[PDB]
C-alpha cells in the first residue's frame, strides 16, 4: 500500500550500481526473445520443411537451435550475474550502515536482545530484501518481454484465431473459478459434519471399566458399527461431490477447444491458417500461461521484500545515544563525585540506586562491596554514562558528566575485567586496542612487562605477534585479566573501573595479578567492584551497598569493628 | 521389503469387494485410452486437415473432442466412485474388527493412553492405508496403460524417430543427474564456509560496553566492513557457481534435440515422417514424462500405506484379557474373601497392596476408608479382575476368581458412581444398559421410582423416553448418581461396588440419594469406597487402608475409640 515510500527511500543506495541493472534488464529481454524465436520456428518446421518435403530446412534448423540456446545461456548468466552483483553490494552497504548506526545506540538497546541473533535477523532480512525485489525486477522485465513477444507473434501469424483465444480464455477461467468455488463451499459443509461424527466416534471407547463391570461390550460394539457405517457413508457423500468437480471443469475447457476448432472450420479464419501457424499459435498461447501466473505474484513478492526493508529502516530510525555535551576534557585530574544520585533502569519501577552520595578523590581508590544484586555494577555503568540518572548529579572535575562529550568522557575511563574484549588479532594490537600506530612495540612490551605477562607471552609462538583465535581462543582467565591490565596500563587513563565480580580467583599466579593491579592503581583514581580481600582491605575507602543504597562507609578495620553488613560479607568472603 | 506379507494378510478383507476394483481398473484403462486417442488426433489435424486444406476434417474433429471428453469424465467418475466405495468398506471393516478386538483387551492397555486419541490414530491410519494403496493401484493401472498407449503409438507412427528418442532420453537424463550432482557438492562446500563466516560476523557486536569504555567503535566498524565484504564476495562465489548449472543442463538437452532433428534430415527417417506424425511423436513423448514420474513413486506410496497397516495388525495381534476360567456362576450367594492378596500394577515395583486379608460376608457391607492414595480403588478393581494378583487368593463362594469365566464373574458385580457410563439414548434404555428387551417399562419405572428419580424424570419432556444428549448432556451429578443406582437396582446383582470418591456431596436432595442407597444395600453384598459419613458409620464393618495395607478394622465407634488413623480421617471428614 505504502511500499513505494519504502522503495523511494531505499533507491539512492541502489542508484550507484544502476549500470548492472540496465545490463541485466537488457540481457533478460534478449533471453525472452531467444525463447520466443525458438517457439516461432515451429512454423518453418511444419510448413517449409514437411509441407514442401524440403529436407534442407531440417539442416539449418539444428544450427539455429543450438545457436539460440548458446545465446540464451549467455544472456541468462550475464543477467543473473549482474543482478547478484547489485543485490550483493546493496545488502553490504545496508549492513554497514545498520552496523555503524547500532554502534552508537544506547546500551539499553543492547540489553533487550542478544546481538548474535539481531545480526542474524538483520543479515537474513537484508538478504530477503534484495532477493525479493530483484526477483520481482527479473520476472517483470523478463515475463513482460516474453508476454509481449508471444502476443505479437500470435496476432501476426493469425489475428483471427488469436482474437478468438483472447476472448475465450477469460470466460473459461471465470467459469472454472465459479465452479471450483461452488465446490469448495460444498466440501467445507461436509467436513464440518464429518468432524462432528468423527469426534462423537473417538469418544465412545471411554468408560471401559464401567462397561466391563456391567458387561455392556456387545452394546457398545453395536453403537460403533452404526457410527462407523455413518462415517463411511459420509465419506461417500464427500467423494461423490469432490470427484465430480474436475470432469465438469475439463468439459468446460473442452467446449472452448471444440469451439475454437469450429471457428477454424470457417474459411474467414482457415485461409490465414496452416499446420505451421496453427501449431505456433497454440504453442505460444500455452506458453503465455506461465509468465502470466508469474506476473500476478510479483506484487506480493515486492511488498514481502519491502516489509523486511521496513524493519531495517525502523532500526536506522530509532534514536542514538544522547551527546549534547559541549565540553572536551584532555585529561581528568581525578576528583569524581556522586551527589544524591537516584536511578531507575528503563522499563521498570523500584529504583536500582537511591540518593547515592559518594566521592572518589584524585589518586584514591574506593571499593564497592555488597551482595550479588546490590547495585555495585550499576554505579560503575553510570560512571561512563551507559545510562543517565533520574535525580542528582555526577561530577568530574566539578562539572556534570552530561556537560562533557561522550567521547571525551569515555577517553578518561578504562576498564579491567576477565570478560575483556578479546578479538582475532595479535597480542600487541589487542593490548593497544585502538591506537595501534600511536604506541610502539617498545611501549607495548613495557606495558606487557609490568602487567606480568611476558612470563607466558615469551613462552609462545612469535611472542607478542601470536594471534589470538576465534573469540580469543588461547587465553585462560588469568591471562585475560593480565592482558586487560596491560591495556589499561598502556593508555594512561586517569580513571579506572576494576570489575572483580566476573573474574575467577583460584588461578595460579594470583600473586602476579595482585602485583600488576598494585602497579596499575598507583596514583590513579579507581572505582573497584571488589571481591579480592587483597584489594578490599588495602582500599583507601570502602562503600557497602545494600538494596541500592549505601549503608556503610569507611576503612577496613573501621567497618569490621562495626560488626555490621560489611562484617557479614567479610565472613562470607564476598563471593 | 516385507510389505507383501502385510498385503497378503490384508487381502481377504478386500477380496469380498473385488468387483468394484475390477470395474475401476477397466474404467481407468478406458480413461487412459481416451487420453491417448485425443493425443493421436493431432495427426489428422495437421495432415488430412491443413495438408490437403480439407475443411471437412475440422468439422468432425470438434465432435470427437467433446465425445472423448464426455467418455473420459464418465470413466473418471466410475473409477473414482468404485475405488472410494471399496476403500470405504475396507476401512469400515478394519475399524470394526479393531474395535471389537480392543473391547476385550486388558484394562492395562486402556490405562496407557486416552482412547480418544487412540481411535483418532486408528481412523487416520486406516484412512491412510486405503488411500495410499488405492492411489497406488490407480496410478499403476492408469499410468501403465497410458505409457503402453503412447509407446505403441510412437513406434507405429515412426519407429525410427521413436528408437532415436528412446535411446537419447536416458543418456540425456543421466548427463543431467551427473551435472546437478557435481553442482550440489560445490554448493554444499560453499554453504559450509558461508556458515562459518556468518557466525563469525554475528558474534562481533558483543562486548559493547567494553567497546564504549575503551572507545573502540571505529575499530569494530573496520572489522565489520571487512567481514561484510567477505560475506558478499562469498555470496558471489556461490552465485557464479549455481547460476551456471542450468545453462549447461539446457545446452545438454538442446544438443539431443538438434541431434534428433539432424537424424530426421536423413531420408531413411524423413520418408516415414510428416508434419502430423512428427508433432504426434513429440507430443506423445513429452506426454510420457508425467506417468513415468508417477510410476517411480508408486513403491514409496504402497509401503507408506502398508506401514500404517502394520500398526493396525500390531494392535490386532496384541493379547486379549485372560479368560481360562471354566466355571459359570448363575448367582453368587455373596461370601467374598481376600486371602494374603499382594498386587503390583504392571510396569512398576513397590506393590500397591500387601497381604490383604479381608472378608465381606453375604448381605453385609464393608466400607473401605483411607487417604487419597491408599489403595481403596485398587481393591475394588481387583474384585472384577480388571487386573490379576501376584500372590494370595480372592474367593467368591469358596473358589478363586480366576476359576470363573470373566463374563459370569462380571455378571454378579454391579457398580455405582457419579461418572457412570451415560450415552446417547433414552433414560429407560440407559437404566437398562444391556438387557433392554429383558426388562419391561413397568419394571424400569419401578427401578426408577425406588431410586428416587421419578421426581426429576416426570418433570421432563417425554419422561423416561427423554433422550440424554451428546455424552449425556442433561443430567447433574446427583441425577447421574440416582440413575446409576436405578441401574444397579434393576439388575438384581448379588455384589455391589459403590464408588463415593468421585461423586460430589453438596448436592440438593442428598437425602434422596441416601434413601436410595439404603434401599440398594438391603440384603446384598456391597464393597464401598466410602466417603459419606452416613454410610461409613452405618457400615457393618470398616477397613482402614494406608500405603496399601490394612491398618485398622472394626465398627464405627470401635475404631473411633482407638484414636488411630480412622479417627484422623473422621476428623478431616475423609474428603
Amino acid at each position: 500500500l505504502s511500499t513505494w515510500q519504502t522503495f523511494r527511500r531505499l533507491w539512492p543506495t541502489i542508484a550507484p550500481f544502476k549500470a548492472g541493472l540496465i545490463v541485466a534488464g537488457i540481457a533478460l529481454i534478449l533471453n525472452a526473445a531467444s525463447d520466443t524465436f525458438m517457439l516461432s520456428l515451429l512454423k518453418p518446421l511444419l510448413d517449409d520443411g514437411f509441407g514442401k518435403t524440403d529436407r534442407s530446412v531440417l539442416l539449418w534448423m539444428p544450427l539455429v537451435v543450438i545457436g539460440l540456446m548458446i545465446l540464451r545461456g549467455i544472456t541468462s548468466y550475464i543477467s543473473s550475474y549482474c543482478i547478484s552483483w547489485v543485490s550483493g553490494k546493496v545488502v553490504m552497504t545496508m549492513r554497514r550502515r545498520l552496523f555503524g548506526h547500532m554502534m552508537g545506540m544506547p546500551v539499553a538497546f543492547f540489553d533487550k536482545q542478544s546481538t548474535g541473533t539481531l545480526l542474524s535477523r538483520i543479515t537474513y532480512d537484508s538478504e530477503q530484501v534484495a532477493s525479493s525485489s530483484s526477483g520481482a525486477l527479473i520476472t517483470v522485465v523478463r515475463e513482460g518481454a516474453s508476454i509481449i513477444g508471444l502476443f505479437i507473434m500470435m496476432f501476426y501469424y493469425s489475428w483471427q484465431l488469436s482474437i478468438i483465444l483472447v476472448v475465450l480464455a477469460p470466460i473459461v477461467s471465470i467459469a472454472i473459478r465459479v465452479v471450483s468455488k461452488r465446490f469448495r463451499s460444498i466440501s467445507k459443509n461436509m467436513q464440518n459434519t464429518m468432524g462432528q461424527v468423527t469426534t462423537s466416534a473417538e469418544q465412545m471407547l471411554k468408560g471401559h471399566k464401567e462397561v466391563l463391570i456391567f458387561g455392556g461390550q456387545e452394546v457398545e460394539t453395536k453403537r460403533f458399527d452404526k457410527v462407523s457405517n455413518k462415517m463411511r457413508l459420509q465419506g461417500m457423500k464427500m467423494v461423490s461431490a469432490s470427484s465430480i468437480s474436475d470432469p465438469i471443469i475439463q468439459l468446460i475447457a473442452s467446449l472452448a477447444l471444440a469451439f475454437v476448432l469450429y471457428a477454424a472450420s470457417f474459411p474467414s479464419v482457415m485461409d490465414s491458417l496452416t499446420a505451421g501457424t496453427i501449431t505456433v499459435v497454440f504453442s505460444s498461447m500455452i506458453a503465455l500461461m506461465r509468465p502470466l501466473k508469474s506476473l500476478t505474484n510479483v506484487n506480493a513478492q515486492f511488498q514481502r521484500g519491502m516489509a523486511a526493508c521496513q524493519t531495517l529502516f525502523a532500526i536506522l530510525d530509532s534514536e542514538q545515544e544522547k551527546d549534547e555535551g559541549k565540553r572536551v576534557i584532555d585529561r581528568a585530574t581525578g576528583d569524581l563525585e556522586f551527589r544524591n544520585v537516584t536511578f531507575t533502569y528503563p522499563g521498570r519501577e523500584v529504583p536500582a540506586l537511591r540518593n547515592i552520595n559518594l566521592k572518589i578523590p584524585a589518586g584514591k581508590t574506593v571499593a564497592l562491596v555488597g551482595r550479588s544484586g546490590s547495585g555495585k555494577s550499576t554505579i560503575a555503568s553510570l560512571i561512563t554514562r551507559f545510562y543517565d540518572i533520574d535525580e542528582g548529579h555526577i561530577l568530574m572535575d566539578g562539572h556534570d558528566l552530561r556537560e562533557y562529550t561522550l567521547a571525551s568522557l569515555r577517553n578518561q575511563v578504562a576498564l579491567v575485567s576477565q570478560n575483556v574484549h578479546l578479538f582475532n588479532d595479535t597480542v600487541a594490537n589487542n593490548i593497544a586496542y585502538a591506537r595501534t600506530e600511536e604506541y610502539s612495540r617498545e611501549q607495548i612490551e613495557e606495558a606487557a612487562r609490568m602487567a606480568y605477562a611476558m612470563d607466558f607471552i615469551n613462552k609462545m609462538d612469535n611472542g607478542l605477534d601470536t594471534i589470538i583465535g576465534e573469540n580469543g581462543v588461547l587465553l585462560s582467565g588469568g591471562q585475560r585479566q593480565r592482558i586487560a591490565i596491560a591495556r589499561a596500563l598502556l593508555r594512561d587513563s586517569p580513571i579506572l573501573i576494576l570489575d572483580e565480580a566476573t573474574s575467577a580467583l583460584d588461578t595460579e599466579s594470583e600473586r602476579a595479578i595482585q602485583a600488576a593491579l598494585d602497579e596499575l592503581q598507583k596514583n590513579r583514581t579507581s572505582l573497584v567492584i571488589a571481591h579480592r580481600l587483597s584489594t578490599i582491605e588495602q582500599a583507601d575507602e570502602i562503600v557497602v551497598v545494600e538494596d541500592g543504597i549505601i549503608v556503610e562507609r569507611g576503612t577496613h578495620s573501621e567497618l569490621l569493628a562495626q560488626h555490621g553488613v560489611y562484617a557479614q560479607l567479610h565472613k562470607m568472603q564476598f563471593g
